[PDB]
């Protein structure tokens, strides 16, 4: 697909038995999700944005589907405002900028 | 150009005669630089990323080159982390997501 960019990239993603909408945002190194409790092993974390930093709880090897196609990565767990689909995952999905 | 994402997609900028390396942002709605020295009439504005709100002072009507491509519009300038280029500008640069 291509993505213009009028209004913001949201699309949906699905991690396990959840459907959500999330930001296709280049402006994000990693994959950031509003509070969630995802099984398995996690690490805290802190990232940086505008405002501020936020705690966060990385997962790693998360499966997440992205309008169909399939990523597996390093997913960031937190008090986020909304769903950021980071570069992490991105590029494994071949989501180019392009102008 | 075609940009991939396996690395931050900075690019060089120029406003005002400066360069400036700033990152192309999807998911940012504007465009917000760091701390620099604007002409011109400017207002107060308050605007909430992922870790709070910041204060910043926006600029109407401002040139912006981005990779040769030429862009006039709205510019915050305040406490971001990075210069981000947002949609108000990559849309008037014909800038896309592709995959
Ligand atoms: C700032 C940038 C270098 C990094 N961010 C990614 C951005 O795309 C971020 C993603 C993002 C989007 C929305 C909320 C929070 C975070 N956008 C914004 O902060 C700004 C806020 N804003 C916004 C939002 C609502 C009203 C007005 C504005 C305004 F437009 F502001 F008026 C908007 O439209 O973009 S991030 O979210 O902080 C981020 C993500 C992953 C990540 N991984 C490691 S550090 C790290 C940091």
């Amino acid at each position: 697909p291509q993505i213009t960019l009028w209004k913001r990239p949201l699309v949906t993603i699905r991690i396990g038995g959840q459907l959500k909408e999330a930001l296709l945002d280049t402006g994000a190194d990693d994959t950031v999700l509003e509070e969630m409790n995802l099984p398995g092993k996690w690490k805290p974390k802190m990232i940086g944005g505008i405002g501020g930093f936020i705690k966060v709880r990385q997962y790693d090897q998360i499966p997440i589907e992205i309008c169909g196609h399939k990523a597996i990565g390093t997913v960031l767990v937190g008090p986020t405002p909304v769903n950021i689909i980071g570069r992490n995952l991105l590029t494994q999905i071949g989501c180019t900028l392009n102008f």
